[PDB]
């Protein structure tokens, strides 16, 4: 009846807006029973990703909880019917711990706005990662981040030479893969940054036009850049921001024009819930927007068909996918600040190598 | 060479909101020149149309101008390259004139909001309609609306049995159309409508619930009727509302839910502009949203396929399309007038003879 120190982040206090990473979190030690029932699993952290998106998962999650997150783990020990054996990697939401149990099986999300079940942990082979796409590839571009940006663009857009594209949020992994898909695909790219040198980043990434988001502040001054960067309207329009830059763009859609919405943060972090209503500008141009919630992409099958066309893209160096590995499980909550605020210095995945 | 006397209703003002038809509009003579060039032709207008989308067309026609309008008219005399020859009856955009001369040919409707294209006139053919679908019926369910209705049935929503579809603006041909289509794909159907008279003729009709959206002033009042309306959610979601009816089905999108989008009256009659963001309710639902604008299916091929799919059940007694045609050219604006009115005597598609 053995028990082992393990080390975690959890949630002091409920804030919302942009969290401050300091004061939300509190580092704990805590006790794990590290006794297994039959198919349990003892696991240590190797990579923790830190995402926007975990705004709304801590604001979701009773006070003094661990903080969930996307991690790497390795099985230390497991009971006699476990999906795995000592030793396996696995890729799941195994949260700000250094250790954990868990039988890895798929778990309702209680607390959340919606019935969302976090999937069964996946298990990872080395064969995939070498030293162009290494095993924390997992959390990014062969991992979630990826996998939304490769369903998105292989399974609803259908980007045509010609095309302009509009990504929003495109500094991220997310919309640099698929700006960059989209130019593969023969589009005009035109995306939105926060500084000069984000957005020279983003044209050296191949985009053709970047747009500042903190100088085009309304839908006005952002009606007037896109006009300029996408002077034949849109085809395309990936979301992450929503806001006045997404009323901006349903002004000038395109005939047989596609929304993808992948996220709005100017309304889940910035609560901008009312606005111009976007409906009555779809008809003319038959637009069709599809929301998405890429874990339902989660496949065996969709994983291997990401490591052929996307993991083969990435290696012969036809598409950059960065992370931004910061070491140390204390710099879990220093590494997500840096995701709000101070996004200068930010290229891509940010992760933590325990 | 000669001339013919003919009367026009002409736009003598501009009326924002809900049409004031009687200070719109003024009935002119027009003695039009009968001399024809080579493909032009000289018609005589047998039906009009009234529609709500007509409150648009007219913002956008220039005072003086002839009000347009979808009609049935008949080919009095023709040039030798005409498309169409005398005693030909055609479909197409003749507007409230008792003549005109056309060449048939698209026409770009210059002054649009958007550039639109008003299509070729479409020639009829006698024999396919009966005492069951009579002539008139090329303004309604073998016309404009009923194309409207069955293309979306058929080329986006995926109806199947056990959905709960809900239709706003249920009372006309198309919300009609649509709930009955519905039905026969295995859906519970839910509707809104104005009266109790309404009401009753949609149940009757085979609707499950209908809405009274004149009791449901509010998003909040609407979330509740529906609710009960629809327990299950909304899987499939007809609008021709807009406003706070769209606000409340949003909340309760379910998986893999389909909107289409036919007509925003909530904000181009009432003049509703703004609401609550509805993109960050569809991104766990993966909904999909799909503007509609139903001049993209006007082809022959799927001219053919209505009348084979809906003639046979319209004639067989399967599929309702009632007709509310009021006699009189003089009276035609006091027809437009009762869709925004004086809707609770209306029954189905409102055209006039003339
Ligand atoms: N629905 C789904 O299935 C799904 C799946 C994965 C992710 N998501 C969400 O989708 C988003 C996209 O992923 P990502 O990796 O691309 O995220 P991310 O870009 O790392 O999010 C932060 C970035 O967005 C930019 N940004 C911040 N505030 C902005 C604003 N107000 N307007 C415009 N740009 C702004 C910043 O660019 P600068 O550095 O240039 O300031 C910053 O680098 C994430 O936020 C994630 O939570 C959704
Ligand atoms: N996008 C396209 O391609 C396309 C093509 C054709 C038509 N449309 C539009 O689609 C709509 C449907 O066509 P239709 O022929 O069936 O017209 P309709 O529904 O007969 O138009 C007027 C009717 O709508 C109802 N109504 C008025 N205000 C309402 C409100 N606030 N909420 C709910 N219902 C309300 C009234 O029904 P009660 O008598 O029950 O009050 C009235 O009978 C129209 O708006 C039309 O212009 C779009
Ligand atoms: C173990 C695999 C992990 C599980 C994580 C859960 C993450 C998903 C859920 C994360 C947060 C959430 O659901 N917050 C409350 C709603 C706010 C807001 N509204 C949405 O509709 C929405 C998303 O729809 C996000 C989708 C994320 C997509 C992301 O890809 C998933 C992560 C995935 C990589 C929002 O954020
Ligand atoms: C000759 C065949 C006729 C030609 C007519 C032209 C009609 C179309 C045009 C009618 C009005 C319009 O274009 N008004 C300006 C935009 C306001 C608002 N925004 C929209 O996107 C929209 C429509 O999307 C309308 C679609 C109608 C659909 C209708 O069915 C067509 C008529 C059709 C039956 C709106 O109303």
């Amino acid at each position: 009846l053995g028990s082992m120190k393990t080390e975690r982040w959890v949630v002091r206090e409920h804030v919302e807006g942009v969290p401050d990473a300091a004061r939300i979190y509190e580092k704990v030690e805590t006790e794990l029973n590290t006794r297994l029932g039959e198919e349990q699993m003892l696991l240590k952290t190797l990579y923790v990703s830190v995402d926007p998106y975990l705004q709304g998962i801590c604001l979701d999650t009773p006070i003094g909880d661990h903080m969930g997150a996307d991690s790497i783990m390795q099985v230390l020990d497991a009971g006699p019917n476990a999906p795995f054996r000592p030793g396996d990697l696995v890729q799941g939401f195994g949260g700000w711990r250094t250790h954990l149990v868990s039988d890895g099986k798929p778990k309702l999300w209680q607390t959340g706005t919606f019935p969302m079940v976090f999937p069964a942990y996946r298990k990872l082979d080395l064969r995939h990662y070498d030293d162009a796409l290494p095993l924390s590839t997992a959390l990014g571009v062969m991992g979630g981040p990826g996998m939304t940006a490769w369903g998105t663009m292989t399974k609803f857009m259908q980007v045509r030479p010609g095309d302009t594209v509009v990504v929003s949020g495109a500094s991220g992994m997310i919309g640099t893969l698929v700006g960059q898909m989209a130019k593969r695909a023969g589009a005009r790219v035109v995306g939105t940054a926060g500084s000069a040198g984000k957005a020279r980043y983003l044209s050296q990434l191949g985009f053709d036009a970047v747009i500042d988001y903190k100088l085009a502040d309304d839908a006005d001054k952002m009606r007037e850049a896109l006009r300029e960067a996408a002077p034949d309207g849109v085809d395309k329009y990936f979301d992450s921001i929503g806001g006045s830059v997404t009323d901006a763009v349903f002004s000038m859609l395109n005939v047989g024009s596609q929304v993808a919405v992948c996220w709005q943060w100017a309304t889940q972090v910035q609560r901008d819930y009312h606005g111009p209503r976007l409906l009555p500008y779809i008809m003319f141009p038959r637009a069709t927007i599809r929301g998405i919630f890429s874990l339902e992409w989660f496949t065996e099958q969709n994983w291997s068909a990401l490591h052929e066309e996307l993991g083969g893209l990435v290696r012969r160096q036809e598409l950059v996918a960065h992370e931004t590995v910061q070491d140390g499980f204390e710099h879990i909550p220093a590494a997500y600040q840096t995701l709000f605020s101070a996004s200068e210095s930010n290229r891509g995945k940010v992760l933590v190598r325990v």
